[PDB]
């Protein structure tokens, strides 16, 4: 396991424009287009990040570029983050997966306001990390993908991934 494959189970392939689950055109590994309910700004979106005219379907190989650079860009985002930085250094490589996994699915500016949560992961008060994490509008809506992260930080395994 890692984080590629982590967020690949979590995502899923899909090579065609579709919507995620707060309703947003999405493509490939969980590449959001657009929170615009225009499929045409989304159709536009998508050729912008692939750099042809696509008309809302990509290849395998294009989807896995997108989501590299995705991945690339969350990492790189916690570590100019200065509330993620320190918490994220504080982790182990597994646990700082399931923090990419987060910062992928919500952003880092969501992530950032999970400040109680953030200071127990930093103390590593795993259990009482757990616990808070799941005290989130983030939980309720993706019960199931917030339960494998969260065993994922509770635990330092990838248990929850198989």
């Amino acid at each position: 396991m890692n984080i590629f494959e982590m967020l690949r189970i979590d995502e899923g392939l899909r090579l065609k424009i579709y919507k995620d689950t707060e309703g947003y055109y999405t493509i490939g590994i969980g590449h959001l287009l657009t929170k615009s309910p225009s499929l045409n700004a989304a159709k536009s979106e998508l050729d912008k990040a692939i750099g042809r005219n696509t008309n809302g379907v990509i290849t395998k190989d294009e989807a896995e570029k997108l989501f590299n650079q995705d991945v690339d860009a969350a990492v790189r985002g916690i570590l100019r983050n200065a509330k993620l930085k320190p918490v994220y250094d504080s982790l182990d490589a597994v646990r700082r997966a399931a923090a990419i996994n987060m910062v992928f699915q919500m952003g880092e500016t969501g992530v950032a306001g999970f400040t109680n949560s953030l200071r127990m992961l930093q103390q590593k008060r795993w259990d009482e990390a757990a616990v808070n994490l799941a005290k989130s509008r983030w939980y309720n809506q993706t019960p199931n993908r917030a339960k494998r992260v969260i065993t994922t930080f509770r635990t330092g395994t990838w248990d929850a991934y198989k």
